[PDB]
Order: C-alpha cells, then structure tokens, then sequence
C-alpha cells in the first residue's frame, strides 16, 4: 500500500499556439488513467497508446 498507476505520461509534447494544447505519444502497455483518445497499433506486439489532449504533462509513467 503506497500508490499505483496514476494518470502519468512519458513523451509530452505540445503545440506552440494560444491557447497551447498539450498530449502525450506514449506506447507501452495499456493507456493511462485519463485518456479521451486512446488507441492501439495492430503490430506484433500490439502496444497500446493515448493520445489526450490537455492543457499540461503528467508526470513519468512505468
């Protein structure tokens, strides 16, 4: 008992515009605990992906 896994990120790129929007193009297992666009590659392995949109970057994922 101390944590889990939290909405994180690992890669959190944003846009340079005004308002900025910022994402992740994180690829890992499955996707985070706050994700409205999240989706997989059909690769072998099929690893899984969010694609959020807000206005700041979690902090780093395992």
């Amino acid at each position: 008992t101390k944590s889990t896994t939290t909405a994180c990120c690992d890669f959190c790129p944003c846009t340079r515009s005004i308002p900025p929007q910022c994402q992740c193009t994180d690829v890992r297992e499955k996707c985070h605990s706050a994700c409205k666009s999240c989706l997989c590659t059909r690769s072998f392995p099929p690893q899984c992906r969010c694609y959020d949109i807000t206005d700041f970057c979690y902090p780093s994922c395992s």
